[PDB]
């Protein structure tokens, strides 16, 4: 449904705490290591998979904000 993309397609159930650390980390490291994901997982009560899915979903959402990439 809504075959388009580049939209505000909902969020996962992450609270503002769980959003805080994630968004801070995003401005530091372009990639977390395996053990690093386990830090940002435990720190937020989340699973190592919940965090992997968020970081990947953010890389795209933020890249679309880079206006001057029209070529």
């Amino acid at each position: 449904g809504a075959p388009g993309g580049k939209s505000r397609r909902r969020r996962t159930a992450f609270t503002s705490e769980q959003l805080l650390e994630l968004r801070k980390e995003f401005h530091c490291k372009k990639y977390l290591s395996l053990t690093e994901r386990s830090q940002i997982a435990h720190a937020l009560k989340l699973s190592e998979v919940q965090v992997k899915i968020w970081f990947q979903n953010e890389r795209a959402k933020w890249k679309r904000i880079k206006a001057g990439n029209v070529s």
